[PDB]
DNA sequence: TGTCCCCCGCGTTTTAACCGCCAAGGGGATTACTCCCTAGTCTCCAGGCACGTGTCAGATATATACATCCTGTGCATGTATTGAACAGCGACGAT
């Protein structure tokens, strides 16, 4: 369940992709074997009607 | 110590206390007289007190339940502190 689309330079994760955090996690020592560039998430988020 | 007000002092206004003098009868003081009541005396005896006794109302000891008195937990709420998640500005490389 780990899926993501990859055609030319369009890079988009269908299932998986957004963590919650690095404090505990083991993602973070993942991303420290792996090479994950990891970018955090601006929370702000304007509604339309 | 601090406030508010309740008397104190003083001038002006109002009242009746006080004094002086006369007029009158109510009642207290005083006397004379009579008898009813109480002190004094005697005899008579039961009402009242000492003495003895028997016992239950009440003091004492011991066990339990009730009241209460006070301090120590809880709660709740407000506030202060701290962490985190919004927000720079600039230098760099990739496009």
């Amino acid at each position: 369940r780990v899926a993501t689309f990859r055609k030319g330079n369009y890079v988009a994760d269908l299932g998986a992709m957004v963590v919650t955090g690095l404090g505990g996690n083991p993602m973070a020592v993942v991303s420290k074997q792996v090479n994950m560039e990891l970018a955090k998430i601006k929370q702000k988020c304007p509604l339309y009607e």
